[PDB]
């Protein structure tokens, strides 16, 4: 009269419906597992491995969708032994979307560089999705989830980030029903650091833009920005990509080039702060009206001099602020314009 | 003609006869004129003839440790029939009585497990898994699982979408659960969950927020245990609320002298495990909630936090807590249900 050795699998045989975002483990009590295979739908196996005591076993490579493995396990002991045959069936999605994270891997960014997260489908299910996204921050700080529409989600803070903050990002989405049969197609996973704090401040009463690091002023440029019937907004900018050169066309923003507003020119040393349009970026032809009138079309016009010098001292994350125009508040949801909506909004977040 | 044939759901001379479900007399090429079913001190059983005279069977329950005798006249064209059946009903050696939560026709959280709670240790947990009928509207699958020898617990794999309609029929009584023990009697309950409440209290902001159907309703700055006795992680069921409780160490097995024992009176006190965690009034922690750990284990919250978690927060609702520097919540705390992992929770202790 001894024991029999028992077996407990992490699936069912006969389920359907299995989720890929976990290994499948199989364990022995009362004794050690003496074989463990797993095969698909053909006959290939799966990759597995067991632990030195003989106890646990688990799968070592990702399990497919749309996929039917078979599972058998014997186990030994001193009081018999146990055989078990299992069969399920992973998730089918209906389809697929793969997600897309900024800032790169590795790179060292701005103080007001959110946490982004873009698929390439609409997310039927947001909570599914934040859920699925795992943050962490050294210093930790609070942040939110706030969707800019129904594809790309932001993650940040409630006020800027400190400096040398480390932030870790790991989108779990393989196997994660994100609504209405979407799953995602992979996971993905970086890192970033904060840097120095870069502080931009144009305002319209004096028609200067001052760049301020670490809260020291090192570069005040005369600049000339949007006229009355086509204003830069007032609000906070985030820095995004920098050109060395680049050709402004308006009908990348759905302003035809032939119409009033419309335009389409090349322009030197272009820092871009709006999805909307707005560039930091050379401008010759507005020297003398830089720091006294405003001719543009929203961009902030510099000399080709502090152009350059903005294009090497500005990096992606770093902040540009527009006060006192007369235009309206940047859309908080631009894609540039996160800072803009107020905390307790974005805090609250928009998952529904 | 053909003399009708008289056949019984007992048969005569049996003992153990389990009086889980009725006795019943059926007749053959005629039709019943009379069944009589008398106990051992002769006092009659109610019964009912079917109108069409074929079925007749016992309308009140048996009783244990008793003999019947039946006794049933037939006619048919051929002529009559007569038969005389004696039996004897299941003799107990002990008795157990289940106790069933949440309350019948409340109103529960999303976290809320069913549980049957037994008044003995249960020899034969099969046989009581067997005995308990859940159902589920909309359906859902959903597994048992004991916490100790006496109590057994039923939950599905995620927590219950609210709506959801759940009818317990413990039907214990004449079962036999297990070296001689029988069910002293049935239990039945029905609830409904409710709206689905999520309090996270987060270690590494210090704050818990409570989302009511996904939607944050309230960010309460928190304080929990010390490093010395932390808060564990993991998911806690609310269970009781006391608008006035006095917290006794030694419920929860640390004595009241000793170092991490306490004895003090507290205000809107929500109780989520069984080992002593509370979501309570801190005012002499006010300062530190939101940015460092000073209590027992228990999420210390402002006053008027404490009472609006009393006020919006129900039996079966969430708290789950995590990045503290303790461990995880046993899982058969008794409102850690959800810390076991499906698959173990599913395959279960039955043995
Ligand atoms: C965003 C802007 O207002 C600048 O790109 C605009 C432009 C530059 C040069 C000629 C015409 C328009």
């Amino acid at each position: 009269d001894l024991l029999v050795p028992k077996l407990t699998a992490s699936v069912t045989d006969g389920a359907v419906g299995v989720t890929v975002d976990a290994p499948v483990s199989v364990t022995a009590a009362d004794g050690v597992l003496a074989a463990v295979t797993m095969v698909n739908d053909n006959g290939r196996p799966v990759a597995g491995r067991l632990s030195p005591d003989g106890l646990r076993w688990s799968t070592t490579e990702q399990l497919g969708y749309n996929r039917r493995y078979t599972l058998n396990a014997t186990a030994l002991g001193l009081g018999g032994a146990a055989t078990r045959q299992l069969t399920f069936q992973t998730s089918s999605p209906a389809h697929l979307t793969m997600p897309y994270v900024m800032p790169g891997d590795g790179e060292v960014v701005g103080v007001g560089e959110p946490v982004a997260i873009r698929f390439d489908e609409n997310i039927a299910d947001r909570g599914a999705a934040e859920k699925a996204i795992k943050i962490t921050t050294n210093p930790p700080v609070e942040g939110a989830f706030y969707w800019l529409n129904n594809r790309e989600v932001r993650w940040r803070p409630e006020h800027f980030w400190k400096p040398g903050t480390a932030v870790d990002v790991a989108v779990n989405t393989y196997g994660v029903d994100l609504g209405e049969g979407m799953f995602g197609e992979d996971n993905v996973q970086t890192h970033f650091t904060i840097g120095d704090e870069v502080i931009a401040t144009a305002d319209d009463n004096t028609k200067i833009l001052t760049v301020r690091v670490n809260g020291e002023v090192v570069k005040s440029m005369p600049t000339s920005m949007g006229k009355d019937s086509t204003p830069t907004a007032n609000g906070i900018y985030i820095v995004g990509s920098r050109y060395k050169h680049i050709i402004m066309d308006s009908s990348t923003y759905g302003v035809p080039v032939n119409s009033p507003n419309g335009y389409r020119t090349d322009v030197d040393w272009a820092t871009q702060i709006s999805y909307s349009g707005v560039f930091v970026h050379s401008a010759p032809w507005s020297v003398g009206a830089q720091g006294h009138t405003n001719t543009s079309h929203g961009c902030l016009n510099v000399s080709p001099s502090n152009a350059q010098w903005f294009y090497d001292h500005v990096k992606r994350g770093d902040i540009v602020e527009v006060v006192n125009t007369v235009g309206g508040t940047l859309p908080g949801i631009d894609g540039l314009g996160d800072w803009n909506i107020p905390w307790d909004q974005w805090r609250a977040g928009n998952a529904k």
